């Protein structure tokens, strides 16, 4: 029984290439179009039957927190206003049946470190992970699709797409065997392969849905999440999944700038002059 | 005429904007990489501004955080060498600048929140710059408005032709020239029907006024600054300028939205696929 209910979102991101935009306020917290990263992130993650959100937090911790937690004066001045849509609005931001807690991690030491951050609050469950510089937009989630997998095949799974082979440098890169048509057995993953040497082309990107058993693994280990899975893979089974959707890749202001013109036009109807 | 100190009027509920403005005021949302207020501030210290006044609402914390200096920030980037990042942060507020905050009591309009900066200026001409107007111009806007005041002996409102079926959307100046550029102002009417509109001339948001502003504020009923400027024509001289520059209003998600294509061309080579 593989029950997923918990998911981790790393929302301390420096931003660095963002400056001075995250002076104030996280990575995760910049908007495309009128909504945070983070948002879309938390979004996909209840649409998949996500209820326990975990954030790991940094300096700017308040501007997370103060997105998601409750707003009274807000909702009280919108009611009277009458602007009941846009209430409901601000409601869903966090969904009644979700609850959301705050972790601070101690150092900016990586995803793994982050991840690790996280085992207080997730115990001995499987849980997601979600960065939300991976925008995606899917018609089903990714993380469901991802879920779905590993209740049925019992193990991790990483999201995966192709990338270009002139790309690999990018990306952490996994080496796997087919077990049907999108989902792989990850037998060994490398780190921003050179691109003639990479052993493949499918990438990891910022969805996981890990075992508990990674943060023993995480301990004995900046911390790369990678590492963890890798010493993972010697004592339990890790997927690969292909998942439909299209990812925007915000690490970037090209790939943030994509995503605002991509995204206002299907959903805002925003078209550049 | 000496015009040193500026107001910010930060407390925009940006409900168009929601949610990402539930945490933030809508003028720390970011065009690419940089806040709408850091803009506007820029503007202000490049036309000789060393007093910068904040009119803050609920999140005024985005705005403080922005703008007062970051200890820990600095020395992270001072161990990864990031120099020319550090520098970068450091002139977020110039060290000839110095900024203070008020809270607005209430979102009682503009009118209130300049009458709110009266503490601050005293009995001193001041500028007011309203940041959602996102000007891109070869010489300060604020300067081009700051030089004229001086020159006439006035308050000077920052204008510009809009067609006729957008004047609802603002405050209208009736004027007669006295150059190719400035105009003295004999009336003011907000959001006229086009077809009674009695010209096009728009005031954009940018203002240099006289502090006998601030006792024709008090006289109003949301007051409107539009109010207080009508009734100091009857005391005052009050000049509009054409300015040279080009304004982008970022009140809509759709005028936003083409800043970001805009600027993001013209000052980071991004160009919508």
């Amino acid at each position: 029984h593989h029950v997923v209910r918990k998911a981790v979102f790393p929302v301390a991101g420096m931003g660095t290439r963002f400056l001075p935009a995250t002076k104030a306020m996280p990575k995760e917290m910049l908007p495309v179009v009128d909504k945070p990263l983070i948002q879309y992130a938390v979004e996909e993650a209840v649409a998949a039957g996500i209820t326990d959100l975990i954030f790991v937090t940094g300096r700017n911790k308040r501007a997370i927190e103060d997105h998601f937690d409750a707003a009274p004066e807000l909702e009280t001045d919108l009611e009277a206003k009458g602007k009941h849509e846009l209430l409901a609005l601000v409601r869903d931001i966090l969904p009644a049946h979700v609850n959301c807690l705050y972790i601070r991690q101690s150092a900016p030491l990586g995803l793994g470190h982050a991840v690790l951050t996280a085992a207080p609050a997730v115990g001995n469950e499987p849980f997601a992970v979600l960065l939300a510089d991976d925008l995606i937009d899917a018609d089903t989630p990714v993380l469901k699709q991802l879920i779905d997998v590993a209740v049925a095949r019992q193990g991790s799974v990483l999201g995966v797409q192709e990338v270009p082979r002139e790309d690999t440098r990018k990306y952490g890169i996994v080496a796997s065997q087919p077990v049907d048509a999108r989902t792989e057995r990850v037998t060994h993953i490398v780190e921003k392969p050179a691109p003639e040497q990479a052993p493949t082309t499918l990438a990891v990107v910022g969805r996981y849905v890990l075992e508990a058993a990674i943060f023993d693994h995480l301990r004995a280990t900046e911390i790369q999440l990678t590492d963890g899975i890798a010493a993972l893979l010697r004592e339990r089974d890790v997927y690969a999944h292909r998942y439909d959707g299209k990812r925007y890749d915000c690490g970037s202001k090209a790939g943030m700038f994509q995503a605002t013109v991509a995204l206002g036009r299907k959903y805002h109807g925003l078209i550049p002059e």
